[PDB]
């Protein structure tokens, strides 16, 4: 039993809700919140910009030190950093950005990072400003993640479409 509330159950392990991931994280304080990161951990917009703003830019400060030490992530890769005031940990995961020409096949590799964590609050990878089809992202999530994932979808219209079209 966990503290997530109001989710629709899609499969044995995947749950979905129309919610602002920032507000959901502040309420649940999950062990792991997933950020829709880029390889530079520059949290400018989309989910990343919103999560970073909610930390009063502390996420960005921590991230800049991480990059100065380690260099950029790989597309499809991840790193674990602090969750600040939102969660115990933040798993920064880099899905391919279609608006940069990156290979959508890397979306499965990106979701594989979730399997290192028993329970996660997460957005749909590569959705929103990353330019992929969110219906496809949900399919890859369900077919790749085996741990318990609670998906927050900000847009109510998109949420209804994701549910109604789910196979
Ligand atoms: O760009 C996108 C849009 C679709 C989906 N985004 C989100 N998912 C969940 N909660 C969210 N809260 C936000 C707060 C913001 F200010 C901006 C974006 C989001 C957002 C995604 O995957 N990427």
């Amino acid at each position: 039993v966990n503290s997530f509330s109001g989710y629709l159950k899609l499969t044995d392990n995947v749950y979905i809700k129309n919610a602002d991931i920032v507000e959901e994280a502040k309420k649940v304080k999950p062990t792991v919140v997933v950020n829709a990161a880029n390889v530079y951990l520059k949290h400018g917009g989309g989910v990343a910009g919103a999560l970073n703003k909610a930390t009063n830019n502390a996420m960005q400060v921590e991230s800049d030190d991480y990059i100065a030490t380690n260099g950029p992530l790989k597309v499809g890769g991840s790193c674990v950093l602090s969750g600040h005031n939102l969660a115990k940990h933040c798993l920064h995961v880099v899905g391919p950005n279609v608006n940069k020409g990156e290979d959508i096949q890397l979306l499965k590799s990106a979701y594989e990072n979730f399997n290192q964590h028993e329970v996660l609050l997460a957005p749909l990878l590569s959705a929103g400003i990353f330019g992929a089809d969110p219906i496809h992202s949900l399919r890859v999530c369900v077919d790749t993640v085996r741990t318990n994932v609670y998906l927050a979808v900000f847009d109510k219209n998109l949420y209804d479409k994701l549910v109604s079209s789910f196979l």
